[PDB]
């Protein structure tokens, strides 16, 4: 490590620790930037050399974390928990957590290389027999094909192509990650991930939230299963069993908005999927980002800086260059460079994804002057929620009308139910998946789920929570969890379950602050500077204050609460119950063993 | 509650608590007796009227528990946790725990009736083809001796459907009432109360650490047996990389595999260690089996069975038509006189082991009958379940079988040792995953992790995860396959048996050392060792007067459960099965976890 990056000498007291933290954040800005820059060069251009460079930068980051973590323990390990400055206590506690820097040098290299190789496998995997990529090809098949056999070939092809080669690498990664964080005092890596929420009863609190939300998912599930039965028949749909996992519009069955046109109860009413209109009007990726930006500036939040427009990758490159297409937002920790990398497609759900990613950017811009250790969300779920809150207003029929994507809708009951159903397909359907992914990974990290049960336990959870089943037989050669981006790319997932609850709490708070008075699901905070001010306070706080205090300042409550979500969907929650009762539906999937048969003469 | 049974007055300090505790135990003995008597009358003669009498006896026990429990809390709830005498803290702590007596009268009656009706359903269920088969003996003998895939399937499916399906609504109601009761005692759910009997803050982690050490032995036995079954049933019904169909292992619950020993025995030219056929040839009856078990106990200078045991016990299924609970059990009537076994005894070697298991309970009762009633239990429940099994470890040795005339030829060679250890593994190692999983299931039900909508999903998740078996016909949540196992509807906790199967080898090692035996642990026979008897007697006479960790330390030199004695016992066959599976190219485990067998072509015609 460069001598200028190595830590100096400081007194072993709170005053010296304050100086220590300043010198830490000073040098960390330079180390973080070279790491983020090298990761960016790789993710927008996957090659062996860029992987080599990214691993060089990761090693330097670990050397830096080792030097500064060791110094923090030498000086402050006995005393930092009694410092009077709470923000200093948070900084010092972080620096003394070394993570992968606890590993010997050889295992650091092994750890860094596993990350590079898992990333390459996921983002370069293809389904052949010409070859299809996940984004756009298989994504478009899953969203729009209504051919059981075609959807199956895409689902099986993708899960086999991505998951199988990842499994031996993921086993090695898990072992090294655990070895690293055990030396920080964590029982396993998952315990470190959960520690970010600073809640002794986190897992119980989540379970209690899901208990309040599960009736909503069960009724949506049964309603959608009934529509699928009519399209595909009794041979492929079991009205008392799990839904085949390839039929819900999405490779992971995690959001169901793409089958809206199959389940929309009133197709005579205006089409609330404005994708057709976006294409008819000539929207491109740049228009989508500019429209998202203008929502932020309407709230008197910040526009995207020139560095964002000049450096971002907003479309998949056409030079054949291989990229990580999964959408992501990037902070280079130099207070200047901020970018999105998205293989943007012109659809309504992509417009929502654009808002999601620009929410991260807005966060980055609002806390860019905090010390680096505080340049985080109040917790990770806060970061994933910011853009989704704005998209809730954008999706309203009235707002779509304002931006020319919808000829004004009549404010009738068929239309309110159409809208809340479409929103349920996007938000309620996701809840079980947002909850289960890290339940799976927590069990892998803890050792409850050894490699010999990776797929058994994954499908246990997928059936338990989502009520889906694999449409072809799976065994432990398969690694279907690995076919989801966040697993090989080691991005935690419980943040998205937290986000999907939190965003309705934020929405209710901002709508009240904006002066809105009508139904919560018709609120649009567009151009509310008061609502922007209340959001800006959250964003500028970073992680300087406990998320429970930041939340109470914003919404009046210091905990996650499902009531705003329930109040948002109240009308369609009632409607769905009635429909399922009238159709005599069974809620849930008591024939839990059921799997569909194979199409005749598949794969031909 | 009869005036003579109601609590009087005592001082609200520790010295008064000693007098309270002394008087509580004095009256508790009479309430215990009438309850056990009424349960005996019902279980040996299932009738509507005997069930009513048992429910009225249970209500009286609840009235007693409430009156004395409320008196303990009135006088001591804020102070008994600071008492200087830890044995007093134990008892005041038990009396403050009212259990089902926390329920209001109407719910007490509901609870008692649920227990009675769940017991009746399980023990009177039949599989009909006019002509109907009972679990014991009819279906038990099919599972043990039929090798017809279709006949075994008829018995397995028939039993699980007949017992499980009607139980499910009752079991849901029982679970809710049980939780409501124990939550008023301060437990998060009933399972937390059940686990508290082991007084170990790390109990669940301790069990998982034991199971990690044992699982490789199970995986290798499983792969070896699965190969033997494949050679008999064929590639259609056995998947060499999948779970074993749950009806092919000799036992309705696949929990002991001793009955398929003839298909797995590696060296059949050696003496046949399954002596059932010799017991039948020689005319053994139930009474002989109990007398031979008794004589092992007396050879150790432990107590014979008293006349009251022989006159009162039910040692055979009654031939007078009447319905009984056939599951083997041992009974303390809490009057220091009456002790009985109720078993529908069949003349087999595994039943001889069951006889020893039940007589181990009786011996415990005889040794601690003069302790105060609250301390008349095992150091923990796993101790109680291990006593008879320890003796049966000696009885089953080829040398001991020769002594009692059940094995003419004796041989001491490596092939005979492998045969013996494989037979013992079919009984002891095959059980371990099942002994561990049953209460994982039930803990999840009590905690609410497993709602009624997932009773069977979670049961079979655990059956496959631990035992590596699959149901041979499709199941759904109308089925309640956990309910087709005695201990679930009869509300008998199960982790005690996992504990016991580990503990019994710790006990065996210590008693063999005390007896002066200096050969391989699996050839030890403590028969006629009065030194071993005296060491076991010290455990039995302690009851629950002392923490089990201290009792274990005195007996075996360690204050914790330890898998090493079991591993040492099985070491030779552990290594042999590993080598055999490697040479045969076996896959350890069941990576085709989704696999289920097809149905027979003419099922169930
Ligand atoms: C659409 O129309 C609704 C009213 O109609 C409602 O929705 C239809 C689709 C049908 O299902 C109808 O049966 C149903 O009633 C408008 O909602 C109403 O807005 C007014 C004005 O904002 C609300 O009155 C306010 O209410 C609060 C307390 O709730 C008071 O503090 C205020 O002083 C004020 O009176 C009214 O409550 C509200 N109704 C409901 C059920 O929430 C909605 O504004 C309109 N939206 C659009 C975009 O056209
Ligand atoms: C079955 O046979 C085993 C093995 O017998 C041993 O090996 C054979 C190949 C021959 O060489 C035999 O002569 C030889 O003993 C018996 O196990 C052995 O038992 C003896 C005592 O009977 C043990 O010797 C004692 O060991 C202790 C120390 O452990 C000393 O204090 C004693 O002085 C004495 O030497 C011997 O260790 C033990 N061997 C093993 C490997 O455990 C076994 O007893 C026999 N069983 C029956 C039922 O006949
Ligand atoms: C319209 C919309 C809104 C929100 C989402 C969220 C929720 C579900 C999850 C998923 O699609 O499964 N999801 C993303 O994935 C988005 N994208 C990231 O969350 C990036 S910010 C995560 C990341 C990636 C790489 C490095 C660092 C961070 C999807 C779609
Ligand atoms: C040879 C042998 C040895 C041990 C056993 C044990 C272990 C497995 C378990 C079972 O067979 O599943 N098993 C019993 O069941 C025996 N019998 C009871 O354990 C009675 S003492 C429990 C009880 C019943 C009713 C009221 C109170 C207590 C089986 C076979
Ligand atoms: C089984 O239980 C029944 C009661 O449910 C017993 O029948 C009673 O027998 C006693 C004598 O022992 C008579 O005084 C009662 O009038 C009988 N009652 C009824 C309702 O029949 C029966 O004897 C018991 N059988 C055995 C073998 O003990
Ligand atoms: C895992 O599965 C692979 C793919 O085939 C699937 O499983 C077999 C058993 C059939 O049911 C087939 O229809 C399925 O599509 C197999 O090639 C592979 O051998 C299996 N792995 C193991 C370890 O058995
Ligand atoms: C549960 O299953 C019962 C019968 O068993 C199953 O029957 C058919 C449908 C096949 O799946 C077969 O392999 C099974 O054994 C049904 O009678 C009952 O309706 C099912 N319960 C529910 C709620 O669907
Ligand atoms: C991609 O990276 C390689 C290094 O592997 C570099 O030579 C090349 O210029 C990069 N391509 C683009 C388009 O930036
Ligand atoms: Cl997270
Ligand atoms: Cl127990
Ligand atoms: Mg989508
Ligand atoms: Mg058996
Ligand atoms: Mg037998
Ligand atoms: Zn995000
Ligand atoms: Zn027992």
């Amino acid at each position: 490590l460069d001598p200028g990056l190595q830590p100096g000498q400081f007194s072993a007291d709170e005053a010296g620790a304050q100086l220590f933290a300043q010198s830490y954040q000073s040098s960390a800005e330079q180390v973080l930037f070279q790491s983020v820059a090298a990761s960016w060069a790789h993710d927008t251009n996957i090659t062996a050399e860029n992987a080599r460079r990214q691993e060089e930068a990761a090693l330097l980051s670990q050397e830096f974390a080792e030097a500064w973590g060791q110094k923090a323990k030498e000086l402050y390990e006995p005393i930092w928990q009694q410092f009077t400055d709470p923000q200093l206590r948070r900084i010092i506690g972080a620096v003394r957590t070394l993570g992968s820097a606890n590993l010997p040098l050889a295992k650091r290299q092994q750890y860094n290389a596993l990350l590079s190789q898992m990333s390459r496998i996921y983002s370069t995997a293809k389904v052949c027999l010409t070859c299809w990529s996940l984004d756009p090809d298989l994504t478009n098949i899953l969203a729009s094909s209504r051919s059981y056999a075609m959807l199956l070939f895409a689902w099986e092809g993708w899960h086999n192509a991505a998951g199988i080669p990842l499994k031996p690498l993921y086993e090695d990664f898990t072992a090294l990650s655990n070895e690293a964080y055990k030396q920080d005092g964590f029982t396993d890596t998952g315990a470190y991930w959960r520690s970010w929420y600073n809640s002794p009863t986190f897992e119980d609190d989540l379970e209690h939230l899901y208990q309040q939300l599960e009736p909503l998912y069960l009724n949506l599930h049964a309603f959608v299963r009934r529509a699928l039965h009519r399209r595909y028949g009794d041979r492929y749909i079991n009205l008392r069993g799990p839904i085949p996992a390839h039929l819900l519009g999405d490779m992971w069955a995690q959001s169901w908005e793409n089958i809206y046109d199959m389940v929309v109860p009133f197709p005579d009413k205006p089409n609330l999927d404005v994708t057709s209109t976006m294409l008819q009007q000539g929207w491109q990726a740049t228009h989508m980002f500019r429209v998202a930006e203008e929502f932020f500036t309407s709230l008197e939040l910040s526009p995207m800086p020139p560095e964002f427009w000049e450096g971002s990758m907003l479309e998949k490159p056409a030079d054949g260059r291989e990229v990580v297409c999964h959408a992501s937002a990037w902070d280079f920790y130099n207070r200047k460079d901020f970018r999105i990398k998205q293989c943007t497609r012109v659809t309504m759900d992509q417009l929502s994804t654009v808002h999601h990613e620009m929410g991260h950017i807005q966060y980055y811009l609002q806390y860019k002057d905090l010390p680096v250790s505080l340049r985080r969300g109040a917790n990770p779920g806060f970061h994933e929620a910011i853009g989704d809150v704005l998209a809730l207003s954008v999706s309203t029929p009235e707002h779509l009308h304002k931006i020319g994507l919808l000829d004004r809708v009549t404010n009738d009951t068929e239309s309110d139910i159409n809208y809340l159903l479409k929103m349920a397909l996007e938000k309620i359907a996701f809840l079980p998946f947002g909850y289960l992914v890290d339940q799976w990974r927590w069990g892998v990290f803890s050792g409850r789920t050894p490699p010999s049960r990776y797929n058994f336990d994954w499908w246990y959870l997928r059936t338990k929570y989502q009520g889906i089943c694999p449409p072809v037989t799976r065994n432990e050669t398969h690694f279907d969890a690995g076919a989801k981006f966040h697993v090989p790319n080691v991005t935690p997932y419980i943040r998205y379950f937290v986000s999907f609850v939190l965003q309705f709490q934020f929405h209710e708070a901002l709508c009240k602050e904006a002066g809105y008075e009508g139904p919560l699901h018709q609120c649009d905070i567009y151009r509310s500077t008061k609502a922007g001010a209340k959001l800006r306070k959250v964003l500028r706080a970073g992680s300087s204050r406990p998320w429970q205090e930041v939340l109470k300042d914003m919404v009046g409550l210091d905990a996650l609460d499902a009531q705003p979500l329930l109040k948002y969907f109240q009308l369609v929650t009632q409607w769905l119950q009635e429909q399922n009762q009238q159709n005599g539906e069974v809620l849930g999937w008591p024939e839990y063993q059921w799997h569909p048969p194979l199409p005749d003469n598949y794969p031909e």
